[PDB]
């Protein structure tokens, strides 16, 4: 038996297992898959032999992400500025200007006023209380309705919606306006900063930091899928698909929220959590790496396309690159290459699509989704509680971070909190 | 004896005398000077023979100024777009960009946050209540201190200060942050709109509208300076520098606030008004028309110069123009041509100064100031009351408008209110 079993070897599990180990606890980490890192996944390109790509979560910003910065510094992990955009190819209508902030002067007054409203609304959110504890239900409505109320002129309207579609991984009618405001709050109450935090990347992929952390974790079992967590006895019993159980005084659930429903908890989890757990969050973000020819470096495109965003990802050769597109898997089928071409050509009619690469997070039984975003009405009902302990079982991860949900920083933050709680007892 | 004596033949007096006349009242208008229009003054250039210039208040915006628009439409008075700026020559430091909104991307987040603060603060102001009636005293502090608290990076810092110096006619340490916020409030709670309302000009000078209104006023006496207003008897007695008194049931004071102290009121005005009346407002705006050679059309300059603003005013010839500079008469002496050259050359080192033209509003006994701006601490003590009747004596004018102080629209608005009040009784 162990002091702690950690379930899941994403960044959160890795942090928690390492820091409990360095505190002198006896820890076991169980990861269901054949790799560590979770929704941070670097691997070989499907399109380009020998090419290392981030298929999951690539970007960071030192200022917004101090725990991640500290990890990078601890292990001397090299980062680089994300590809600068030097060419803008928006689809926002004839008055938009082709630069990173494409709003024309004729919209300036409207943007001013909307800026006040958006930040006013976001300033209602105290990031420590939980979205269900602040009388925020009036904001917890479909984004398209909230945006219709701002009544914005065309360029800024579509610019906001496009970026919200990219960032939330939901179309406007499925996204919560409240969750959009939570992301604003999380970035030091900044609309701009939501996009500005795409600031740096791992020079060698997020695996660099995965490997550094794992090297400090003495006991890790891969291909070990947890199926039951039973705290009915004096010591927690952890049951596993094809093997003998493991026991520990404490268990950390560091798996994705949308998989918790596949674990049997004994006794059953607090009733208020159960239906959100059963339903899952609604995020459907779909990131597609597009292998292309005929694109010059430094392109960014934002617009009204089925791809709200399409931007430079990496050089492959002198004539070839990867672009990245964001959309959502409810609205777009990435295996339909014809559809991919149409979506690309919309912005960039000179560009030839060679290939696509993505991971199906939704179909992956170890995830059942990409990054977190709640369905409308979910998080103003129950939110903070999803990341709070039930007896000796802690719940951690990006999915349940109050402070930086959906980012690596949030995986670190939630782990930090579970670790401290365990150290006190 | 008359139903009403109107004192002062600026726009406010003109409106009030005309509309009381058209209502069937018997009205007399007394103007101390040799001309009508007041602080709206078109005349011949001192520098350029035969050239008609606006030496006072030139600009209007139909959307912000519906009473003025209605006057223009009533009389079919032609307006034109103000000179478009096509060339930007700012002094805001090496990161500023040379366009109308000179803020660089590296300041975007700071501007976002300041935008929220400024509009939050301005949204505390209800334009109908008076600045003294809303618990606003905490904002009624020196602008430089308020701005230091926003802690803005250099370009937006200086851009804000420069425009505030231009618009208020006071240096930052004499201006009230509260009054800056009042101008924001007045423009539909818009910082941008403060500058955007410089939108159109009278094609033939503001005299066009002065003349149209005056033609409807059957009795006007020029060179008739009022010295006393005595409502001790049943009928008001109006006493005059070199002449016999005039009598009326009602008197409208439509003279500038800083001259009211030169009139003897009987009985004395309500005590709360008296000290602001004695002291006068603090506006020192100084508009200088600069005759130049070597400037191309369409220049705007905003910066840290003794002229915060310097911009195109009119074509004189193919090689010559008028520019306009705004500063304040406490900080700058316009008759020092050497100083003018230095101030111009700062922004535009290729430009030769031929001549300057201005009106000394401060020295003019019929004004004792340019447009209104309060001293720090004045208007959170007494404001709305300055424009309220004392018995049968009404007080009107731009100076005391709650809604558009310092603009023609505010002259019209205050007159409208006195007129209605008189018509009811
Ligand atoms: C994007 C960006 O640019 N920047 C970012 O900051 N973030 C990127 N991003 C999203 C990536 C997107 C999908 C998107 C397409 C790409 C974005 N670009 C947000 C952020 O990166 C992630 O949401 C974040 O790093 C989450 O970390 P944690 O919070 O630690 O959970 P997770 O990683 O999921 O590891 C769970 C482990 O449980 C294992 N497991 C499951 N069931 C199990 C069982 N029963 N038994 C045992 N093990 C089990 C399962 O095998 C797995 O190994
Ligand atoms: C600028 C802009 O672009 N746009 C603008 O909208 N506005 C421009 N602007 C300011 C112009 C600036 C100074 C600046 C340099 C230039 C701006 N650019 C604000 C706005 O234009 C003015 O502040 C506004 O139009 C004020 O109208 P009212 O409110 O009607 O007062 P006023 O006109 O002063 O007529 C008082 C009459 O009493 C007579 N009087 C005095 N004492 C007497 C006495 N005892 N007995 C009898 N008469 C007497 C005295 O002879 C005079 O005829
Ligand atoms: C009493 C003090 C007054 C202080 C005034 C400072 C602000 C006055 C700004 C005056 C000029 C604005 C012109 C608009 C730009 C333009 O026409 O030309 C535009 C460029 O304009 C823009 O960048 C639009 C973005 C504006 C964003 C909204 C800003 C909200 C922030 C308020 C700013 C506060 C300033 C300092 C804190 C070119 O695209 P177009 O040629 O295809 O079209
Ligand atoms: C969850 C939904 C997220 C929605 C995100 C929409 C906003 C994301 C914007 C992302 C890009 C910003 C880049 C900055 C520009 C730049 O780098 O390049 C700049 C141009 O940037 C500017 O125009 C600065 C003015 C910004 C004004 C402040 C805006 C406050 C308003 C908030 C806007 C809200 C948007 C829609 C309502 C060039 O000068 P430089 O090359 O010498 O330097
Ligand atoms: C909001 N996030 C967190 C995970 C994926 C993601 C993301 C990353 C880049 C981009 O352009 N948009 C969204
Ligand atoms: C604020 N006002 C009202 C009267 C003068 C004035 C003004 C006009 C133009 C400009 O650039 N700045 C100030």
């Amino acid at each position: 038996m162990y002091d702690a079993i950690v379930v899941g070897g994403g960044f959160s599990g890795l942090k928690a297992a390492r820091d409990l180990t360095n505190a002198g606890k006896k820890v076991l980490l169980l990861e269901g898959g054949e790799r560590l890192g979770g929704r941070a996944y670097s691997r070989e390109s499907r399109n380009v032999p020998g090419l290392r790509v981030e298929i999951g979560g690539a970007y960071l910003h030192r200022k917004h992400h101090p725990r991640l910065a500290a990890e990078l510094d601890r292990y001397g992990i090299p980062t680089a500025a994300a590809s600068e955009f030097t060419s803008f190819r928006h689809r926002l209508g004839p008055t938009a200007v082709d630069q990173a902030f494409p709003i024309p002067g004729s919209e300036a007054v409207a943007v001013e006023a909307a800026t006040y409203t958006l930040l006013r609304d976001a300033h209602r959110i105290d990031l420590e209380k939980g979205l269900e504890n602040q009388d925020l239900e009036d904001l917890d409505i479909p984004l398209n309705e909230y945006v219709d109320k701002l009544d914005l002129p065309p360029v800024s309207r579509q610019f906001l919606l496009a970026w919200a579609w990219n960032m939330l991984g939901q179309p406007a009618d499925q996204a919560s306006a409240l969750w959009m405001l939570q992301l604003v709050a999380a970035h030091h109450y900044s609309i701009l900063g939501v996009v500005l935090s795409l600031d740096e990347v791992f020079s060698n992929g997020s695996a660099d930091l995965v490997d550094a952390m794992s090297q400090e974790i003495p006991e890790i079992r891969l291909q070990t899928v947890v199926t039951g967590i039973d705290q009915s006895g004096d010591v927690v019993n952890v049951t596993v698909k094809d093997g003998h159980a493991f026991q520990a005084h404490s268990v950390i659930v560091a798996t994705p929220m949308n998989t918790w429903r596949r674990i049997v908890f004994t006794p059953a989890l607090p009733e208020r959590r159960r239906s959100v757990i059963e339903e899952g969050h609604g995020g459907q973000g779909l990131k597609i790496l597009i292998h292309v020819r005929g694109a010059e470096a430094g392109i960014e495109c934002v617009g009204d396309g089925i791809f709200p965003t399409l931007y430079d990802y990496c050089e492959v050769s002198e004539s070839e690159r990867l672009l990245v597109a964001f959309t959502d898997s409810g609205s777009f089928d990435p295996t339909d290459i014809g559809a991919v071409k149409d979506a690309v050509l919309y912005y960039l009619p000179e560009v030839e699509v060679l290939g696509i690469d993505y991971h199906d997070w939704i179909a992956d039984p170890l995830f059942e989704g990409p990054w977190v975003a709640p369905r409308v009405g979910q998080f103003s009902r129950v939110h903070k509680e999803l990341g709070e302990p039930a007896g000796r079982i802690h719940f951690v991860g990006s999915d349940v971070s109050l402070e930086f949900p959906g980012y690596i920083e949030g995986a670190l933050e939630t782990a930090e909190c579970a670790v401290n709680a365990i150290l006190h007892s």
